[PDB]
């Protein structure tokens, strides 16, 4: 089947910036730049988590999300707002959008010494 149909969306590139803690989860960089690959589909939070979670995050995921969606602690803002008023997975990210990352769970602190 050849010169079917025409019409493969273009990439879009994201800025990412996770605080304190989770960056060192991604080559230890307060922003990153993505680039998403081009499809029918918009791409969604819900697979971003996806690329951000492979291609991005070179740790472990279990230790900074679990899942398709963001662990209970690891909070997310798309351009500084928080994703639950927007769409924590039905919004879709177009192009040009920075999405923020803190983690507010993994915070080490009790027995003190000195």
């Amino acid at each position: 089947g050849s010169s079917g149909s025409s019409g493969m969306a273009a990439p879009l590139c994201v800025k990412v910036e996770f605080g304190g803690g989770a960056e060192l989860l991604f080559d230890g960089v307060k922003k990153h730049q993505v680039a998403l690959p081009g499809q029918e589909e918009p791409w969604d939070i819900r697979n971003l988590l996806v690329w951000i979670k492979k291609n991005l995050l070179k740790e472990r995921p279990e230790l900074f999300i679990q899942g398709d969606s963001v662990r209970p602690g690891i909070l997310v803002l798309i351009n500084d707002a928080d994703w639950e008023l927007l769409g924590e997975l039905d919004y879709q990210l177009q192009d040009q959008d920075s999405i923020l990352f803190i983690s507010t769970l993994h915070g080490g602190s009790g027995p003190s010494s000195g």
